[PDB]
């Protein structure tokens, strides 16, 4: 594993140590083996300012929140996992770095306002509405599933949870991460991209980011 592509900074910042690393699961993705999250958090440890951040980020009712219903139901039993290899791989000392971020610990008070305004941006532009359905509508593209159009735009709504974590740099109890790390560029990469320049849907960046946008470090073998 090391650094493809990045995507907010120079490889220079990178090697230099200069921020905190994420490493975003997306729990039920078939790459996000436990063994491959371990050389995520490897070179993350090997990588970081100083906190490695683990965080379910993705899953394509007990909870109003789709991100914490997946939390409860999954990212719990996913995070006792990776805590068990983690310290048979890792010592003590490195173990210490590493932060198991669950969607509460990240979607406090402030991140809420954000998803909200995208709700509603939802709910009201209906060029928004149809462009994020249709991140969708691609995705079960390439499933063997079909899905009715209310729950495309129920899968929509999942998607602007996990928006401003992906388009600002927000803080896991009380840390900062700057960058977080993802072994394959996505459409949604190259979407949160445009927005974080205003190329797309100008009035996200003018209501929710602040001028510290999430860096994307490409990472695989």
């Amino acid at each position: 594993m090391e650094l493809h592509q990045i995507r907010g900074c120079h490889k220079n910042d990178i090697e230099l140590k200069k921020y905190n690393i994420g490493v975003a699961i997306s729990l039920g993705n078939k790459w996000f083996s436990i063994d491959n999250i371990e050389k995520l958090v490897k070179w993350s440890l090997l990588h970081t300012k100083e906190y490695v951040i683990i965080y379910i980020a993705d899953s394509i009712k007990l909870s109003d929140s789709h991100a914490e219903e997946v939390a409860i139901r999954y990212g719990r039993n996913l995070f006792i996992k990776i805590k068990e290899r983690v310290s048979l791989s890792f010592s003590q000392d490195e173990q210490a770095k590493i932060i198991y971020a669950t969607w509460s610990d990240i979607a406090d008070s402030k991140y809420k306002e954000k998803v909200k305004y995208l709700y509603n941006l939802y709910d009201k532009n209906i060029n928004f509405k149809n462009y994020i359905e249709n991140f969708v509508k691609e995705w079960v593209s390439k499933e063997k599933r079909t899905f009715n159009n209310n729950e495309i735009n129920k899968f929509g709504r999942y998607i602007l949870e996990q928006l401003p974590e992906l388009m600002v740099q927000v803080k896991a109890r009380g840390v900062l991460f700057e960058a977080y790390v993802y072994p394959y560029k996505t459409r949604i990469t190259e979407f949160v991209g445009l927005l974080q320049k205003g190329e797309i849907f100008p009035e996200i960046k003018t209501n929710i980011l602040d001028n510290h946008p999430k860096i994307f470090l490409e990472v695989r073998e």
